[PDB]
């Protein structure tokens, strides 16, 4: 009976729509809509025999009115920062997504990293070490996962819901 709150941030086209719909659906959309509004997927998994009802919020990516919705990093207890391992510019931008983190999530968020699209390795900019670096120097974990192929999907989510498991009994 935990109930998690979780938030998928990072630019728009990175893919953050697509990993909640093969973590919460199980099936791959090649469409690009961008997200409307702020909502939530709904999904229970069991760690240590006690189920963990995950809250996933998805938002876009949107610059209109991105200086508003940092109110959204509140609630949160764990958030996916997702980057496009074939745009350069999604990487380069995850400085920024992580300061806004710090600036106005909970102090005890626990944060992932997520290089998204790693079945198009044929168009990649940004390598895995690269990636794994970026991680290291914020002390936060570090994936790369592919909506399409179903890489690291379960793992990132799983994860994330065992460290903040891990966090929270220890009180
Ligand atoms: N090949 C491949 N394409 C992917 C993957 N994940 C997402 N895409 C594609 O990339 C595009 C954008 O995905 P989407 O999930 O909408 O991105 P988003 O980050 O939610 N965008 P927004 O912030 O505007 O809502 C879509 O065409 C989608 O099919 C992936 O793992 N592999
Ligand atoms: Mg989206």
């Amino acid at each position: 009976d935990y109930l998690f709150k979780l938030l998928l941030i990072g630019d728009s086209g990175v893919g953050k729509t697509c990993v909640l719909f093969r973590f919460s659906e199980d099936a791959f959309n090649s469409t690009f809509i961008s997200t409307i509004g702020i909502d939530f997927k709904i999904r229970t998994i069991e760690l240590d025999g006690k189920r963990i009802k995950l809250q996933i919020w998805d938002t876009a990516g949107q610059e209109r009115f991105r200086t508003i919705t940092t109110a959204y990093y509140r609630g949160a207890m764990g958030i996916m920062l997702v980057y496009d391992i074939t745009n350069e510019k999604s990487f380069d931008n995850i400085r920024n997504w992580i300061r806004n983190i710090e600036e106005h999530a909970s102090a005890d968020v626990e944060k992932m990293i997520l290089g998204n699209k790693c079945d198009v390795n044929d168009k990649r900019q940004v390598s895995k070490e690269r990636g794994e670096k970026l991680a290291l120097d914020y002390g936060i974990k570090f994936m790369e996962t592919s909506a399409k192929a179903n890489i690291n999907v379960e793992n990132a989510f799983f994860t994330l819901a065992r460290d903040i498991k891990a966090k929270m009994d220890k009180k």
